[PDB]
């Protein structure tokens, strides 16, 4: 097909529409318009930073769309599929629903506009048009009647009339909607009557004639999170399905390469179909209809969002619903089974402490706000009150304890401070509840501005463990370093030791067992005879240094020893035999888990979020919001000026539901930080290209309406 | 009494020849020449262990006389011998100078008129003087008649009028030759003026009225590889030649003491005489004279250079002429170079050492390594990365670490026993994926048994492995040879590298650990000279190999072992030279194809950023490697001939070099550490503002 061959040779984005069936290219400067009546294919290419090329297939159906144009749309998916050789990842999208990746195409905006092949309309380049515009993250203009009737004041309008387009805003319509819509506004403006047309804007009270002459006179007019968490398996075999696991996370092993899987997840919104390497071509190429008699089967709504998926080239939302996903490239390559578009124009920097105070980039990907050099006070919760810790002793941290370290950064040519309430894992609740209250209080001796973290034992941020100089960080099980009373320590106890980019260690104590061990890492296991140095495959420098600078505070003397040949003594301290982590760990953290962005919202007393599509900009902050930023290894709490009181006092909580909820069934110990708007840590900027420290000093809305 | 200050410390001086007296020039004007005159030039060097080394050079001007020419040979021979006759000399003619002569002078040179016969003196004013400057790297202003006669629209001028220095840019002069021009404009301000003087530049149609009333209203104006690959070496016996060698790489061997030669390069310019310990002093005191004679009988230009050695005194240049010289001299261009060894703890900071041992880092960035079969790259087990099989050809793209700083490299490895049409294929997919990169990945094609040390310290600990042949692709896995040898080296950085080779008892070599294996068991030979890597290295290949070494040291090894080797013979047992970088100096030359022919021109002296036109594309010729630097404003075709260009500088050295050579391509404002580690004084932001507008506007 003569289009077929233009097809995702190059990185880019085509929209083909679907016209008695035939593929026809819409107008460039009309991409994110779509006639209702008709359907579309779209093909996303993106680079694999390895040079590969990458494909995201997608076919859109209008409302108004016929049954023979959906099926031409849905045919000519699977063939193009086939001619770029299955290596594509398929999308159905239906107008009004469709997928966060779809969306992050057009961030200017949807127009979803009447008409279709079928009524006698095209893609051509005098007008009387209006659109509803909807939308706080996705933004959709729909097409309405040019009548006050389309109107209500919850949101803004825009009527076309050709050379003038007038942005109507509803009073009880909010200042970042009206941003939003206009994006649309100038959308019209600079590609339909690319730039010269004049775009008005008016509120209610303030219309112009030419409104109200095609208008007439104005009348009085009007004005989640539980269902993520469960999926379900089946294997497919007219087609039937069998269950295959009813409760994620899903055992990996589950997908057989003969076979086709249907991945349920549709009380919130998606079904997967995975396509095995070796399972027969008439099923696979059937993977579309196959998840439609699903959807009805199961009498899930029609415009449930289905995604067909081939074995070795699954999306991070896939796979992160099975416990611990691996391939044999893994840690040889250059990059994953798939790559997140919206983190796809991210230029990686690995860690080089010198510079890292020259790139915000290097501080997102890598939390570290700085090289943990600055001045820090740690205390000690006892009872209701903070305690100084000894000055000699920073650096280890007991499990019955809870403690608070009040740490300055310098990053750039600016100051910060960052709160960390470490939280011990046999502190009692007293203590823990006292530490997150002194916290807050202590945030707000200091104007509100200081980052807040809380961390849990064993799952320490990185930024944490190069505060204490070359020391590493020491987290005994353990008792408690308050004056009171000190405990004799453990007969035996062993410590893995872990690394960051930065280099720093950390040896946190666990029960001396064999299924504790880890290839990755170091460990320090002591006995009543003598002291071990235990050494993996994977262990480095940094963490063989860290191990016996343990080893001197110990008041103990090393004897190193390699991983599997080893002595018979370390193995009986052990208490026997049992199987540990062999495998490595992800520099490609990044590829597996990208961060997302998600807004939130704690009212109808039911939690919801919604996740802004495409990429990370300033932008999508909206100052009457508190947004969720997920990092893998940390969840961002961001919180706007202007959001409700009781939105930014549970903040720690919105995030908490937000890492209960997630399918990926996330640790618990997950830490949390909270941000201020306007007082954003390194750490996270760095996650937005194009940040500007004084994007809030002028409205934003203010900016963009004197600005055109 | 000059003879007495002569070479006392590293420095250079020169001597004006005045009526057979040798005169100290005034230093602030070294590198002015009068051209009536001849000079005699003595270049100090410390060695590189505390004595001194002597580069004598003596230079005639185009209107020298004969006896003042013979002076300054005369007083070249007898401070030689005052000097311990352990001096290189060097006879210079204006305007054919060798490269090292105009090493020390990269302000350039001015050719003045005027000599002592014609009552000139280098006094240190009232001045009107016209200077056409001309050179690229080479820059040459030579005194010119005041005329805009002198005038042309190639080239830039400068009119020196005391106070007042203007310097006059043609039409049609290039911006870089500007950028020359300008060196000789404020050296006349800063060394003839002492700084007390204003440099007015001005192009054509905006000259001073100053200009234009020296030189009235201004008129309309006007506007070699083949030869350096073969050479011949004759014994000197009124002198006659006997041939002793008709062609190089030549046989050390036919050096011998009591007797003088000449090394034959006139087709290029230069000959050589050699001096035997043993030869007697008559011929030896004649060596200059002998010279001159030949190439007067071989009907060779008067302006070709002569260079006369001693016998251990050689330099590199002509020791290259021969096959595997053993047993001085210091290029001084490479004379104050800090040598740093190798250590990766400390790799990142120095780019010295990235340069001298060929790491841009320590190898343990993220990769992607492909095969290719047929017209497309298929990924690599990775499982087997680190093995290479000869029938394959390999394409890996790296990701390298350096200072605060990210790069890329493309290796794109040729087996041996590749096919024309995937080795091509292979050629052609580097070029692509370089280009889809957004054109910065240095790409670095390299042959089988030639890897570049950067590129065996890629695989964690596991050597790379390189079979003779065969294929690791899923069509056919052909049952290994019966009986194998695998050398066994290692590099700077620890890494090893094992390279099956012919299982010959000549194919050995003492610095290495060697892998035989046979049906029976497999061996782990270990030379005298081989070292604590190479065992490592040579024993984890043994394992991939599902085998298990008996371990033999070198000369007394069982007899088992050779019959397997097919009998026993000589082999490599000489050592290896830290000392590359003394044998062989990195040279830097720039290349262009022009009317159907390739042409070379060496940049002199110490090896520096400016030298890097942006419109040039530049050879940099480590022994290990040639990079080569292609300039943002180069022409098309010489962007995509880089490649081909290095190959021909390849085939067509004199030293007969390895066809295999790596060559690395590396663009202008992307130079990876080990190319840029070789420049002194470098700057990341050097291009950022344009040199010849920096350099207009600086100091002006």
């Amino acid at each position: 097909h003569p289009e077929f061959l233009k097809a995702g040779k190059e990185p880019g984005l085509q929209i083909w529409r679907v016209e008695k069936f035939d593929l026809v290219p819409v107008p460039t400067n009309l991409y994110g318009d779509f006639f209702t009546g008709d359907a579309y294919v779209i093909l996303k290419t993106v680079q694999l930073r390895n040079g590969n090329l990458q494909y995201d297939l997608h076919y859109w159906l209008g409302n108004e769309c016929s049954q023979d144009e959906s099926g031409a749309a849905a045919i000519f998916t699977v063939q193009l599929d086939d001619y770029l050789n299955g290596r594509a990842v398929q999308h159905r999208e239906v107008q009004g629903f469709e997928s966060a990746t779809f969306l992050g195409y057009f961030k200017s905006g949807l127009k979803y506009k009447k008409g279709g092949v079928a009524s006698g309309f095209k893609h051509v380049v005098v007008v009387q048009r209006l659109f509803q515009v909807k939308g706080r993250r996705v933004v959709r203009a729909t097409e309405v009647p040019v009548s006050w009737e389309s109107f209500n004041n919850g949101y803004c309008f825009i009527l076309d009339l050709g050379n003038n387009i007038h942005q109507w805003c509803g009073s009880n319509s909010n200042r970042y909607e009206r941003l939003k819509a206009t994006q649309v506004s100038k959308g019209i403006r600079d590609n339909e009557r690319s730039g010269r047309a004049r775009v008005h804007v008016s509120e209610e009270g303030t219309e112009p004639e030419a409104m109200l002459q095609v208008l007439g006179p104005k009348p009085a007019l009007p004005a989640d999170a539980a269902n993520r968490k469960l999926a379900k398996l089946y294997k497919v075999s007219t087609m039937s399905v069998s269950l295959v696991a009813d409760e994620n996370p899903f055992a990996q092993g589950a997908l057989k390469s003969e076979d086709c899987f249907i991945l349920d997840h549709g009380k919130d919104g998606k079904i997967f179909v995975w396509k095995g390497k070796q399972a027969n071509t008439e099923e696979r190429k059937a993977a579309l209809k196959t998840a439609s008699d699903f959807i009805t089967k199961m009498d899930y709504p029609k415009q449930t969002q289905v995604s067909v998926l081939p074995e070795g080239g699954e999306t991070p939302l896939f796979k992160q619903f099975f416990k611990n996903w691996r391939d044999p490239d893994q840690t040889d390559g250059l990059g994953l089974s798939y790559l997140s578009s919206h983190i796809a124009n991210v230029e990686r920097v690995p860690f080089d402490a010198a510079t890292l105070h020259t790139s915000t980039a290097m501080a997102a990907q890598h939390g570290m706000d700085d090289d943990g050099t600055g001045q820090k006070q740690i205390w000690r919760i006892e009872g209701s009150n903070k305690v100084p810790v000894d000055p000699a002793t920073y650096g280890q941290f007991y499990g019955g304890d809870s403690y608070i370290i009040l740490y300055n950064y310098r990053h750039g040519g600016r100051q910060g401070q960052i709160i960390y309430n470490w939280q011990g894992a046999q502190s009692t609740q007293d203590e823990v509840a006292a530490s997150a209250i002194l916290t807050a209080q202590l945030d707000e001796e200091l104007g509100g501005t200081p980052v807040q973290s809380r961390v849990v034992q064993g799952k320490e941020p990185a930024h944490l463990m190069s505060l204490f100089g070359g020391k590493p960080m020491i987290i005994y099980k353990g008792g408690t370093s308050r004056e009171g009373g000190q405990t004799a320590p453990a007969s035996t106890r062993l410590f893995q030791v872990r690394a960051n980019s930065a280099g720093a260690t950390r040896a946190v104590e666990v029960l001396p067992k064999a299924g504790a061990l880890n290839s990755n890492d170091a460990f320090v296991l002591k006995t009543p005879s003598a002291a071990y140095l235990w050494v993996g495959t994977g262990a480095s420098e940094a963490e063989k240094t860290g191990a016996q600078e343990l080893l001197r505070v110990l008041r103990a003397q090393p004897v190193q020893v390699a991983e599997g040949s080893e002595p018979d003594g370390f193995w009986e301290a052990l208490g026997g035999k049992a199987a540990y982590r062999t495998s490595p760990r992800l520099d490609k953290k990044m590829d597996a888990h990208p961060p997302r962005l998600f807004a939130c919202s704690n009212k109808i007393g039911r939690f919801v979020i919604e996740e802004v599509p495409g990429e990370l900009m300033q932008e999508d902050l909206a100052t009457d919001d508190v947004m969720l930023l997920d990092t893998w290894d940390q969840v961002f709490v961001w919180v706007g000026k202007d959001s409700q009181e009781e939105e930014k006092t549970e903040a720690l909580t919105s995030a908490k539901r937000y890492i209960e909820t997630d399918p990926a069934n996330r640790d618990r110990r997950t830490p949390i930080t909270v941000v201020k708007q306007g007082f954003e840590p390194p750490s996270f900027v760095g996650w937005f290209l194009g940040w500007d420290d004084d994007y809030w000093s002028v409205d934003p809305l203010d900016r963009a309406m004197a600005e055109l």
